[PDB]
């Protein structure tokens, strides 16, 4: 019996972004190969199976560095992140194996399958 | 000329309620007379001008305890703070008063217009 408010969650996504654009309560540097992103933990939880596994490990949840493979391709994983903090998905046809590939690694179904819709498209 | 995943946005907060509720990666706990809530600062500072505006200070963004006023309900803190993390907002005659006057202090607009509008209709 409780009041929807439909947009809230769009917005919270946004203000998560903009905190992550002026570093704000980042507490993750993520490795990929020779480039270096910042993100919250929280997010990339919410939204990857291999961060979920990783940082629900009360061994690995204090960690301030995760290498990724170094077979990722940063710009795949760039992509992915963005999506993270903005439902919105950069797949164009130079980029769609890398991202495909990325987002298998991250344990992101809902990309992979629509990488496979993408792949029927083309 | 990004695909739009139009579920994603509600998908990360519903992540996020359920780490909350598992006390997962929480850095802070907000103190309301004699009621103690755990969260994460992240979303506090995403939903509320008064959390953005402490967490965003640099003398106090590492606080791991913020003390609200004494004058403040606890159960209209909590209906705010389940509001936060899932976009529902429980309203009701019995509570109105006490909600308004919270979303007011954490500086909540939209709550605040639909409590007028709560208003308006009763
Ligand atoms: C919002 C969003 C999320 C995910 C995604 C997140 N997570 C981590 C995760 O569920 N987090 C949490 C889960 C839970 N509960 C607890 C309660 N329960 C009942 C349900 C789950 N509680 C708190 C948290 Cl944080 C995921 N884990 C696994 N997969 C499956 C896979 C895979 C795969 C693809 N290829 N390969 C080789 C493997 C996911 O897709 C996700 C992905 C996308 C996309 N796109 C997306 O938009
Ligand atoms: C999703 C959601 C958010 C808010 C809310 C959040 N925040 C904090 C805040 O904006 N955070 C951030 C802001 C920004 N940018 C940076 C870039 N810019 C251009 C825009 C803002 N970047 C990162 C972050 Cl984290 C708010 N601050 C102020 N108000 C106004 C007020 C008031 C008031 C009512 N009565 N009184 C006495 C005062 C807000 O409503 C909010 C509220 C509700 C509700 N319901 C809601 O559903």
């Amino acid at each position: 019996s409780q009041i929807q408010f439909t947009r809230h969650a769009s917005d919270v996504l946004l203000n998560l972004n903009r905190l992550r654009s002026r570093d704000i309560l980042t507490d993750v540097v993520i490795v990929v190969s020779r480039e270096q992103f910042r993100a919250h933990k929280t997010v990339l939880m919410a939204c990857s199976g291999l961060f979920y596994s990783i940082f629900t490990d009360q061994l690995k949840r204090n960690l301030s560095v995760i290498n990724l493979d170094p077979e990722i391709n940063p710009e795949g994983f760039n992509i992915l992140l963005d999506f993270m903090y903005t439902s919105r998905l950069n797949l164009r046809e130079g980029n769609i194996m890398a991202v495909m590939a990325t987002a298998m690694y991250l344990q992101m179904e809902h990309v992979v399958d629509t990488c496979r819709k993408f792949i029927k498209a083309s």
